[PDB]
């Protein structure tokens, strides 16, 4: 569920998923199309890409459980949809953490028309 992801995001970056990440660039939050504007945007692209490999799971509403082993995010055994979802979120969390230094606010609330071009996952 978005609950676990959002929390994972906040612990990791200290920023709130909504709104620091729900509308960022071309891929954070909406998905659809375009060329990721930047590293964080790529994190969302590869994320939207991750959920794409689980066609029969429900990322937004299926709740999984994780723990921190000293700072590490550790997904706990759950259904397999739950496990594979959790891994996809950990990546994003990490990825965001790895590029906070270039998170730019000129991408917050980015208008859709500026998002065009192709990208295949
Ligand atoms: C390309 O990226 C995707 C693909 C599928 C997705 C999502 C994002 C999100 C999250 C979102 O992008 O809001 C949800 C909840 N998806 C599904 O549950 C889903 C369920 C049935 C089918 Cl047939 C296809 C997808
Ligand atoms: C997945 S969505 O429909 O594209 N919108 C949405 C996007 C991201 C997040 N979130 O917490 O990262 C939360 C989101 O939706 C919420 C809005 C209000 C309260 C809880 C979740």
């Amino acid at each position: 569920s978005l609950l676990e992801f959002g929390k994972m995001i906040l612990e990791e970056t200290g920023k709130l998923a909504i709104p620091s990440y729900s509308s960022y660039g071309c891929y954070c939050g909406w998905g659809g199309k375009g060329t990721p504007k930047d590293a964080t945007d790529r994190c969302c692209f590869v994320h939207d890409c991750c959920y794409g490999n689980l066609p029969d799971c429900n990322p937004k509403s299926d709740r999984y459980k994780y723990k921190r082993v000293n700072g590490a995010i550790v997904c706990e055994k759950g259904t397999s949809c739950e496990n594979r979802i959790c891994e996809c979120d950990k990546a994003a969390a990490i990825c965001f953490r790895q590029n906070l230094n270039t998170y730019s606010k000129k991408y917050m609330l980015y208008p859709d028309f500026l998002c065009k071009g192709e990208l295949k996952c």
